[PDB]
């Protein structure tokens, strides 16, 4: 399997989709302003911790295109106010 680190925090990467499948499937994600490395356009959902599912800022993103894949994953930097790319992993 798979997943993200971002900042100190392991994200597991179908805990992630499984959110993702939620927030798609209710048709309730962001409009996002970060788009692919192919130009297509990304909507975000905010990540909650484990399997939680909210809407509520917890200082983490993770981004799909439209037909609702997880893209990448993102860590707000409070300090810089930016939203860090989070590094994705593979396991063996």
């Amino acid at each position: 399997s798979d997943g993200w680190t971002c900042a100190g925090s392991d994200f597991d990467g179908d805990q992630v989709r499984g959110q993702a499948r939620h927030w798609v499937g209710q048709q309730k994600t962001k409009f996002s302003e970060f788009h692919t490395h192919n130009d297509v356009p990304l909507c975000y959902f905010e990540l909650g911790e484990g399997n939680q599912l909210t809407q509520s800022y917890t200082g983490f993103r993770a981004y799909c295109d439209e037909p609702g894949d997880v893209y990448n994953l993102r860590y707000l930097d409070v300090s810089s106010r930016t939203w860090v790319l989070c590094t994705h992993y593979d396991n063996d």
